[PDB]
């Protein structure tokens, strides 16, 4: 099964409670870096089984801040870097989808890849009538007890308004695109259980429809930018890598199916010297996020040492 | 002295922690009523004693609904109906105002008297632009620990979003107008204690400036609109009263100095029958409310009996 793979790759996490899926990419910096392109992938999985999928811009949040895991308050973000940044993902993710789509074909029939940005709407959005129109449909008390809110809700100096208004941006935005797109799932990382549980039971208070969400682990600097990790600097993070985790981030990073990785591993015992699914797990990974182009330029540049 | 005069009378009921002063009116119906009508007279006192005064219309915050003192949550309101309430509110108090400056000179050298409305700039806020400019400057835990808010918190079946964010707004208002206008006093009943101060603390966050609250007492289906309530039938309300409340009652709707009232009462006793504090106090009001005209069509509707 679909799921079934990739529950047991150890990408789908967990799930709650042609199909529309999507997740979303704070852009509170210009680059996407390792750990997005965990939540990225668990797309392109469903991209590949036919799905369609939209790769969100928080635009309008990013200015906000995630509270989600943090035990301390962001720096305020500059209107206006949080709209170069919005600019800078967006390309981003044209360009791994680009990669995705020729240096990964399996002649399966692909679903759509969508590039959106929540600014859109929200700058057509205004206060008192987004709160006279949805207000009344945030139960207090369930806002209030999201395990995601409590390290910052629960710290001695407490939440901002700003940072616990949040979890509304986002269980808005997943009301409006499974009213736009008829999209019906939702997806990011582990820390991310919280705010999509408020979009589904946000979405059910206003249509019995039932809506899912569905989580992905969380992986333990690393940039998806050329300009801010080479190539290179990018395979040496996958090279340099213990032999206990080359198993799951094989599993993880890659499309290698569950039987060529398995042999991979047992041949790397007869050999483990080799660095042999190491040097799979970076070639892999490097081809996706820079092209074959990136890959040479990073064959090339160790081998010569 | 000013505040000692009203604190005597007991319209000052309390305060914390040329001038300008506000106060709001929610324009959950088209038409003040006699409540109303004293946390009007307390910016009325502050005018004649030379102060400027505004009297603000709530266009934007009555779409939500103030929780404060409120048990139950109120049957949202069509963003039309409270649209006209505004418009006849404005009306009003623009009335009232007239009557109060024309039947109740006294040679002293008047304050301003302005109505404003909060629609006029909550109609130019958008959602996230609110939030990431200011939602970061009140903390949580000051908003959730208002006595104003425990009603409907507490309540069984919670409080919404929108009630909640609610103080929010009001606090923001007095920020506003505190910057446009230098208005640093804001006054209402005192219902409105939680309110107020959220604005002062907000402001204080911002701008170490110190600006003040006062509150007015509560006194406990009168309405101040010649179609709702005849200025016969109003004047009903203030002549049919117990004898051991036309004592505060004219201290509380009436400008007659406090020794001219003295009289009233010591001459009271010498003629019980009279109901003569009530026929003064039942006067003065009806005055303010209806003027000249209306004091006269309900003199003589009663003297026919
Ligand atoms: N190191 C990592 N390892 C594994 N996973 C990681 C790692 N870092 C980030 N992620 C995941 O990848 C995504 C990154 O977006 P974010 O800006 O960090 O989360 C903010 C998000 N709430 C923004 C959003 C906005 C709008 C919306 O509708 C939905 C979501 C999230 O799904 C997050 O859970
Ligand atoms: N029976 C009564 N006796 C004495 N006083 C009474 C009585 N009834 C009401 N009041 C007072 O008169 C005012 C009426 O406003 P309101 O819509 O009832 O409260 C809502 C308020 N938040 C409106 C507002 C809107 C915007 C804003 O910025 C400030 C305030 C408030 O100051 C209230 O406390």
């Amino acid at each position: 099964g679909l799921l079934a793979a990739q529950k047991a790759r150890g990408l789908f996490k967990d799930f709650f409670p042609p199909q529309t899926i999507y997740c979303g990419f704070d852009p509170t910096a210009d680059s996407l870096h390792v750990g997005h392109l965990l939540a990225l992938l668990g797309l392109f999985h469903l991209q590949r089984a036919g799905h369609n999928v939209i790769a969100l811009v928080g635009g309008a949040t990013a200015r906000l801040g995630d509270p989600s895991g943090r035990t301390k308050e962001r720096e305020a973000l500059e209107t206006e870097r949080v709209r170069a940044n919005a600019r800078a993902l967006r390309l981003g993710l044209e360009a791994l989808a680009a990669n995705h789509q020729q240096l990964f074909t399996d002649g399966r029939s692909w679903g759509s890849f969508t590039v959106l940005d929540n600014s859109a709407w929200y700058q057509k959005q205004h206060l008192v009538d987004f709160l006279a129109a949805v207000g009344g449909h945030f139960r207090m008390g369930t806002l209030l007890s999201r395990q995601s809110v409590q390290l910052r809700l629960k710290s001695p100096e407490g939440m901002s308004l700003a940072e616990f208004f949040y979890q509304v941006l986002q269980a808005y935005d997943f009301y409006y695109l499974f009213q736009r797109y008829g999209c019906r799932v939702q997806l990011g990382g582990s820390d991310q259980l919280g705010n999509i549980m408020s979009g589904y039971e946000f979405i059910n208070k206003l249509t019995g429809e039932d809506v899912f969400g569905i989580t992905v682990p969380l992986i333990t600097a690393v940039w998806l930018n050329r300009d801010k990790t080479s190539p290179f600097e990018l395979y040496q993070f996958f090279v340099r890598q213990p032999d206990d985790s080359v198993e799951r981030y094989l599993k993880l990073f890659t499309f290698l199916p569950l039987p060529e990785i398995d042999h991979i591993m047992q041949l790397h015992v007869k050999e483990p010297e080799r660095r042999g699914p190491q040097k799979r797990l970076a070639a892999e990974v490097t081809k996706l996020v820079h092209g074959r182009e990136g890959l040479d330029s990073a064959k090339r540049c160790t081998q010569a040492l």
